[PDB]
């Protein structure tokens, strides 16, 4: 390794890994420059390890990857007139330089929005140069996302060739390659947004918070692993993820790596799963290992009751290291538990801490905290209860009408949120539901989280930047433990005023036949969000009544003959019977 480090890197990653990674590494930085120049510097930077490679004494090889890269930008020639202040930058020393580039990456470079070609155009793109137009998807993202992984975005560019590699040889290819953009394109977006979210919420509820979490997820994946590794993990995870929220790629790679080293050398001490991600090549070993699937439980385990009730020297244990003994209890919680979201066990953490602060200063503190594993029982019912509910709802719905009862809730609740924010998120909503609910009961938790996860938090940016309502900043802003509870928590708003009836909001047209299912699905909630609003106080009951008259009223029009004026003229009757029902 240490010689020439770009050497090692090359020899390690590979040619085609390593031209993929300097581009997006300098496209994340060189954000506005074009993509031939980019190629160019990557060719220029590639060809230079080649000689590092033939031989690491050669000259220049020597160099730090950080002195190399930085070096590299700052011989970019238009660098002050298009970045500015970056360009000051090349006057630091190569500590304090990197630390000067990291800190002008820019989050939002306001470039235009990607835009999807038509399935035809994009095949015959992709056939006439695969190299490049894989690179130029390497290339758009990148620099629109300067923060994200870089190896992440080549996983991401292996299913994206794969899509198309697929599809462009269909025979439908659009219905093969959408479906599988559209999934990429919202992956991409959340782990983004995740990325972000995780890191926010460390400088905003510190590392402890942190490592109970960690705690926590860990155990569920390796309940095999003692406490005591678990924790020299937590410890590890940790550096990780706060190093990696600095957001230095190489810092990040390599304590990634340095962690799945570790945990691909001590498999027998963590878990009986890892052994195909151990043997993947080191670029791939720390994200192969993030998605293992969880270990298997030991076989009868005990119970919890033992040591921490019924053990003398609970509150004994419990006050020399408190953290120590409330991680033992989440770490054997979690263990027994990967049917919970990691944020269940969390609050049940909470309430243990909570009781043993309270209980272990009283006279007999056994007498108080005895029946504490009672106060877990409700906490673990009610999104027990809440997915069972919700399941059992979208089975009898289907997805589509269960995003429109979702629609109806959410848009009583929160009536100010935006009508496109509330489609958008009782939509999303709805595909979390379609999703988890294929899962058996031991796994429906952990994904509704995870998904819960990525919909609350669009929620929440969306809310940040233009706010509405208290109570929904209140959750958003509150511990991410209690993110989701708070938003079951919301009441349905009996201070809002009906929205004032707005004739063209009512108005249909025959283009509404031609849209495809989603463009149709998208105006028809848009259209029942704003009913809603209009007239807040409809019941679910009433509400069918007007759904089922629009649904008529779409089928006929739709499909009898030259017609734009039912729409106009069954569309003025519609109407009129609807506000005089809701009336
Ligand atoms: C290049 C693919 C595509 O053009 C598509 O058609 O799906 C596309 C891809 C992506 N986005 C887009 O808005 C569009 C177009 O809306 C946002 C976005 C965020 C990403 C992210 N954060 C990470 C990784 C990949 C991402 N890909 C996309
Ligand atoms: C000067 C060119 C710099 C090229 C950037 C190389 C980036 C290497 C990161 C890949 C290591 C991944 C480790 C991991 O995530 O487990
Ligand atoms: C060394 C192991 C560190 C474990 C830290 C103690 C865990 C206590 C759980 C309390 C729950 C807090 C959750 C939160 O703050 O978001
Ligand atoms: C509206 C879509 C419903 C999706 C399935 C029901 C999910 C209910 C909340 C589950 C709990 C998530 C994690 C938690 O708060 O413990
Ligand atoms: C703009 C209003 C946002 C809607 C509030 C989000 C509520 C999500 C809570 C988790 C969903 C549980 C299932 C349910 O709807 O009962
Ligand atoms: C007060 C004017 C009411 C006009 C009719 C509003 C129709 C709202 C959208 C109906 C959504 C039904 C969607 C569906 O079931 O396919």
């Amino acid at each position: 390794a240490h010689k020439s480090e770009v050497a090692h890197r090359f020899k390690d990653l590979g040619e085609e890994n390593f031209k993929a990674l300097v581009l997006i590494a300098f496209a994340q930085y060189l954000q506005q420059c074009p993509f031939e120049d980019h190629v160019k510097l990557v060719n220029e930077v590639t060809e230079f390890a080649k000689t590092c490679v033939a031989d690491e004494s050669a000259e220049n090889c020597d160099k730090s990857l950080h002195t190399l890269f930085g070096d590299k930008l700052c011989t970019v020639a238009t660098l002050r007139e298009t970045y500015g202040e970056m360009a000051d930058c090349c006057a630091k020393q190569e500590p304090e330089r990197n630390e000067c580039f990291l800190q002008h990456k820019d989050d939002n470079p306001n470039l235009p929005r990607l835009v999807r070609p038509e399935v035809d155009v994009m095949c015959t793109a992709f056939h006439d140069n695969e190299e490049t137009f894989l690179k130029k998807y390497l290339y758009e993202i990148a620099r629109r996302h300067p923060y994200f992984y870089a190896p992440e975005l080549l996983f991401f560019a292996k299913r994206y060739k794969a899509a198309f590699t697929e599809c462009c040889q269909a025979a439908d290819k659009a219905a093969c390659l959408l479906p599988k953009l559209d999934e990429l394109r919202d992956e991409g977006k959340a782990s983004s947004a995740k990325q972000r979210l995780k890191c926010a919420s460390l400088q905003k509820f510190g590392e402890r918070a942190f490592k109970a979490w960690a705690v926590a997820r860990l155990s569920q994946r390796f309940p095999k692993a003692e406490f005591a590794e678990v924790s020299k993990l937590v410890t590890d995870l940790t550096k990780v993820h706060t190093e990696c929220c600095h957001g230095d790629l190489l810092e990040c790679a390599d304590d990634r790596a340095d962690l799945a080293k570790y945990i691909c050398e001590n498999q027998d001490s963590i878990s009986s799963k890892l052994k195909e991600c151990c043997e993947k090549p080191l670029l791939e070993k720390s994200h192969c290992i993030a998605e293992v699937e969880n270990d298997e439980m030991p076989a009868d385990l005990p119970s919890l009751a033992a040591d921490f009730v019924e053990s003398k020297d609970v509150c004994k244990n419990y006050a020399e290291a408190k953290d120590v003994f409330l991680g033992m209890f989440l770490y054997e919680y979690a263990r027994r538990h990967p049917d919970y979201s990691v944020v269940l066990l969390l609050r049940l953490a909470k309430t243990y801490e909570t009781t043993l602060e309270k209980c272990c200063a009283a006279a007999d503190p056994h007498e108080c905290y005895a029946k504490v594993f009672d106060e877990f029982k409700p906490l673990v019912e009610e999104p027990q209860n809440l997915i069972k509910q919700n399941c059992e709802l979208f089975e009898q719905l289907g997805e589509y009408k269960f995003q429109n009862a979702l629609l109806v809730r959410y848009t009583k609740k929160v009536p100010q949120v935006s009508t496109p924010t509330l489609v958008e998120v009782s939509r999303n909503l709805g595909k979390v539901g379609s999703k988890c609910c294929k899962h058996p009961e031991a796994k429906r938790m952990p994904c509704a989280e995870d998904y819960l996860s990525v919909v609350l938090n669009q929620l929440c940016v969306l809310h940040e930047k233009t706010p509405v309502s208290d109570r929904v900043t209140k959750c958003c802003t509150e511990s991410l433990v209690n993110r989701r509870p708070c938003f079951s928590a919301l009441e349905v708003d009996e201070t809002y005023v009906p929205k004032e009836f707005n004739a063209e909001t009512f108005t249909f047209h025959a283009d509404i036949c031609t849209l495809s299912e989603k463009e149709r699905q998208i105006k028809k909630q848009t259209a029942l969000v704003e009913l809603v609003k209009h007239k807040p106080k409809a019941t679910k009951e009433q509400l069918k009544a007007v759904m089922d008259d629009f649904a008529a009223f779409v089928e006929k029009c739709c499909k009898a003959d030259d017609k734009e004026t039912c729409f106009a003229e069954e569309g003025k009757k519609l109407v009129a019977a609807s506000q005089a029902a809701l009336g």
